[PDB]
């Protein structure tokens, strides 16, 4: 339900301009319209 | 250059703490320490 870079980041998750690589699992947002907050398998 | 996690996703690029993966280049930072903007060439 992440819905800012920062608090992506901070988690060591991951931001994506449009989608998850494979594998990745999505977990939210990175505010800007579009991103993707992605976490490693 | 580029600093903060927006700039970098508007550029189509990815946050990425500590390394940028392979085929991404950096192109920059996400302001937080250790994250870098990484984009492929």
């Amino acid at each position: 339900g992440i819905g800012d870079p920062v608090t992506c980041l901070k988690s060591g998750a991951i931001c994506h301009p449009v989608f998850c690589p494979r594998r990745y699992k999505q977990i939210g947002t990175c505010g800007l319209p579009g991103t993707k907050c992605c976490k490693k398998p």
